[PDB]
């Protein structure tokens, strides 16, 4: 029911520090090869007044090597910024559809997110475990900063269907104000 080549269509509606925006994207990935890529367009609220990197992990764990589901996530940044995100994932033929909501608050004006001083997420390892019959996933994430140094964030995801996973996520290309972004992720699961 999961095919070697699958398409992705997503819409994100969100806000950061009260400023609303929306983004649409199309892409394709290889579930069993643990690869995906996509092109993302800002439809509303552009040009975004915050670092695009806080969105990238929100833009599917089926894309990982060795009815649908949904997930909720909290991303707690070390300087007090909090982001909540959800994704409802459904399957339509050979096409995954993501309905995504994103909401961030309390990012300081002088911090690296609002001043767009972030470069990339360092590769990470998500720890997945079951609790109350649903799957949780925690990870310490870190954004690399332009002036050297790192910006810590704690991720807490709940997966709900209707070991480790190594992640690497890169923005391969973007225009000046990030209205267009090409985004790429690899992911493998392991254990012991
Ligand atoms: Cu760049
Ligand atoms: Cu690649």
């Amino acid at each position: 029911v999961i095919k070697p080549d699958m398409k992705i269509k997503l819409r994100m509606e969100g806000a950061v520090n009260g400023h609303p925006f929306a983004i649409e994207g199309v892409g394709l990935g290889k579930p069993f090869e643990g690869k995906q890529s996509m092109d993302l367009k800002v439809k509303e609220g552009g040009p975004l007044p915050f670092a695009y990197d806080i969105l990238t992990t929100v833009f599917n764990r089926v894309f990982a090597k060795y009815e649908g589901y949904s997930w909720e996530r909290s991303m707690n940044y070390e300087d007090g910024g909090i982001c909540n995100a959800t994704n409802d994932i459904t399957l339509d033929g050979d096409c995954y559809i993501y309905e995504i909501r994103f909401d961030g608050v309390n990012f300081p004006a002088n911090g690296p997110v609002m001043q767009k001083r972030t470069v990339k997420w360092e590769p990470s390892t998500e720890k997945l475990y079951v609790r109350d019959g649903v799957l949780k996933g925690d990870v310490n994430m870190a954004l690399s900063l332009e002036g050297g140094g790192h910006y810590r964030c704690d991720f807490k995801t709940t997966y709900k269907a209707k070991h480790f996973v190594d992640h690497h996520i890169e923005i391969k290309s973007h225009d000046k104000d990030y209205s267009n972004v090409n985004l790429h992720e690899h992911a493998e699961a392991h254990s012991e």
